[PDB]
């Protein structure tokens, strides 16, 4: 009674049996599918910690032994005490891998185990996390020659508030509302935008404004800081042989690091833990500009490229955010930053799910976000059946603390 | 009540239909399976019941729903059932059937079209030659020189004991699959099976990739018989691009028609294992899955090799230029050809407003993300970012066992 899961290119058939220990219940029923929505104490604390405590001793190869007892006698004792309890270091990296191992959305797993842990628990002020924060982004950043890392600032504990990134990601452009009613920068980003200057943030009035960090400390108000000019790498995009495309004048960004998903390990949880990767190609390209509610370059573009806009079958939409995507690519690898396209992307998750089905017996896969937004069909993702669940350790959305 | 967002505009709606959804699907609070192709697997006192649910609806849809015929017209099923075991559906009943089937199909994106829907009703056939001429009215109506009109034509309803009329293809137009001396295909992959079937039922084999199989129809009891299709009814496309002049050498066709001929009609406890329907092509159908796809004729490559694309590296994209410029020409050899056929920026704007339409009429609308995405371009269509709730409504097509 596991669910048999085929792929349609090859005839491949496996069984999903890790499914079955799912550790949380998500917003399908018999009666109904809710799949496409993008958003779906001591006892139980004890056995979230249980759980994780079998998982990382598992890992080890070291199930069932005198330190495996140990540990969990030591982890029951220290909740009966205090309420809550303290991971090892060695346990912080493995459940930091992972969550991300975990994350059912994220088409980069391939890289699980290759993830830098920089332990920030003994983070002290809003100022000490900016400091770490950096350390981070240059780290990350390396010259363009990206590496996967994430930070984890102390745990929610009873008597103390969160520390919290507001925003969203530790690099995004301002986005500023116009007379036009209409938006200067990133849309999605109005929100934060009109938080840092209530906060005292000097607005710029360009398209690709890097806004400050909002960072907040327990207790206390967040605290505006800002980021130094060249820690943040960019990439001015042109194209390799449309060349009035670098006089659109646009840029992104090198590190994608997401600042605002909460960390939860063992039934303890950081709402601060910022991670960051690489970026692949059409989140940029596809998404990131041409998405009509994000920097809808589209029809700019299609109109400079002599399509005929006229008609839908012209097919003019496709023909533009081709070239748009391969524009990204052109410009990253001639600026020497990592990126992956879609289709590396998708080949190599192919073989994150072989092996993931050896090693655990399964792997959970949200369909609608591993397949890419363009050219879907041809990158082997698309047919091949998924199942998506909810495994712990696990990265989690949050509401926004505002 | 399901919280339906759209994240393109911002609008929210609410899906009370899903709440009367019956035939429970694959899914659970603790995976979702919403990805898989064929969900799961494939005392008359519950025809009764689907029987009076299916009465009820036709007649609130007619407004008649309160005295009159509604009160009449239950207890005739009452009694038909009571008295033979199954019962006969009226005319019109069977037309809003096969209408709501249709207007259920969550993987539908041309269901706005549900409306205009022809309903050849051959319930009184009683042959395999009886048959074959049914399918070439449709045929022959559907095509209707190429300005395509949606059809489906209802054979006899599967009775308790004594066999099913069936199709044997998938579709009633299929290209061959003739395998060889390298295990590889000439023609379709998909379609290796029934050309299999096909020999060992006494059909001559074909020369090369573009030819139409003969139909493997099915009379009840006694073994399918071979029909082969008049070829001035089987109206194809050569395919030709706008500018690219070398495309039209490569020699490639596709054929007007979509006629799913595999799947089984239910109508308030009805099964009819043979009710064909055809309507019209999206063009990456044929453009984006038929041509391109690594199992099925695979072309990408040699286009990308006659376009000057570098193949040697994923990342100049060569795959994705080659099959926008494929959708491209089947786009403009089907309209040269004065033959129908909707782009998938057309369809998804057009299910949009089927999506609007049916919230106001029914409060929501069955439908399945991944099949409504095109698997082209998929985020640039208003569909992508839509969410949406499947569930299973009846009337409703379903899949069914292949008769080997
Ligand atoms: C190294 C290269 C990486 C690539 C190419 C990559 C790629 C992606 C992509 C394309 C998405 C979907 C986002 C969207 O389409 O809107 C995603 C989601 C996600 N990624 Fe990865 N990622 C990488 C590294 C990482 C790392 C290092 C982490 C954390 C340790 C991570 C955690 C996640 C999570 C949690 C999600 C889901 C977020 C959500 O559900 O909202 N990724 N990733
Ligand atoms: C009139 C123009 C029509 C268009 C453009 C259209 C388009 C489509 C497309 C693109 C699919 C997805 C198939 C795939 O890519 O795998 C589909 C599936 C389907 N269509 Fe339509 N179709 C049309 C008419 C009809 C009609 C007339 C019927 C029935 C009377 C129908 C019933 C279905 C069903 C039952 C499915 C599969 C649903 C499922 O598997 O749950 N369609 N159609
Ligand atoms: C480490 C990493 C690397 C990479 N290369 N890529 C990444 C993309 C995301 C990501 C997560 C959630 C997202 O979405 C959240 C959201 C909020 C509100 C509405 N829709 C969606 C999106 C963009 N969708 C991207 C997260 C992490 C990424
Ligand atoms: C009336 C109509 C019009 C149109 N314009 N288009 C249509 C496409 C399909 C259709 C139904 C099921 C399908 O899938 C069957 C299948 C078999 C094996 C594996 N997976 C899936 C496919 C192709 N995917 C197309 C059915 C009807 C269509
Ligand atoms: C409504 C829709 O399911 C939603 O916007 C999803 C669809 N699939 C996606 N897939 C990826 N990779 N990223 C996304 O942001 C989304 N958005
Ligand atoms: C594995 C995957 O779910 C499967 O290949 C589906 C995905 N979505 C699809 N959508 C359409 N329209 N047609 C298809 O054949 C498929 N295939
Ligand atoms: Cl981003
Ligand atoms: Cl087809
Ligand atoms: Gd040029
Ligand atoms: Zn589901």
């Amino acid at each position: 009674k596991f669910p048999r899961v085929k792929n349609w290119e090859v005839g491949s058939i496996t069984y999903d049996t890790l499914s079955a220990q799912a550790q949380q219940d998500g917003p399908c029923t018999p009666r109904r599918c809710l799949g496409s929505l993008v958003f779906p104490a001591p006892e139980q604390l004890l056995s979230q910690a249980r759980d994780f405590i079998n998982q990382y001793y598992s890992s080890i190869k070291r199930s069932g032994s005198q330190a495996h007892e140990q540990r969990l006698q030591e982890v029951e004792a220290e909740v009966a005490a205090t309420g809550t309890y303290q991971l090892r270091e060695s346990e912080l990296v493995f459940g930091a891998k992972q969550a991300w191992r975990n994350a059912p959305r994220c088409v980069g797993r391939i890289q699980w185990g290759k993830l830098q842990v920089f332990d920030a628990r003994d983070c002290r002020s809003a100022q000490e996390m900016f400091t770490y924060i950096c350390n981070h982004i240059k780290y990350a950043t390396n010259r363009g020659n990206l590496r996967s890392a994430i930070t984890v600032f102390p745990q929610r504990c009873p008597g103390r508030g969160d520390f919290r990134i507001w925003n969203s990601q530790l690099v995004r452009y301002a986005g500023y509302r116009q007379q036009d009613g209409s938006v200067r920068g990133d849309p999605a980003n109005v929100e934060i935008t009109e938080l840092c200057i209530q906060h005292g943030w000097t607005p710029g009035n360009g398209r690709f404004d890097v806004l400050p960090l909002l960072l907040q400390a327990p207790d206390e108000p967040p605290e505006l800081f800002l980021l130094p000019p060249e820690l943040v790498l960019e990439v001015p995009l042109e194209h390799p042989t449309l060349e009035w495309f670098a006089a659109l004048g646009l840029r992104w960004y090198a590190l994608p690091a997401v600042s605002n998903m909460l960390l939860e390990i063992g039934g303890l949880e950081f709402p601060a833990a910022p991670f960051s990767g690489w970026y692949m190609s059409t989140e940029i390209g596809t998404r990131n500009l041409c998405d009509p509610h994000r920097y809808n370059i589209l029809e700019d573009v299609a109109v400079c490229m002599d399509l005929d806009t006229r008609t839908t079958s012209s097919l003019w939409k496709d023909k533009a955010a081709v070239e748009i995507n391969v524009a990204v690519l052109h410009s990253y690898q001639l600026a020497k930053v990592t990126i992956v396209d879609h289709h590396a992307a998708t080949a190599s998750f192919m073989k994150h799910l072989e092996n993931e089905q050896k090693a655990r017996g399964g792997c959970p896969a949200d369909w609608a976000w591993i397949v890419p937004p363009i050219s879907g069909s041809l990158t082997p993702v698309f047919h091949q059946e998924m199942v998506n669940y909810f495994l712990s350790p696990a990265f989690r959305y949050q509401p926004d603390p505002w």
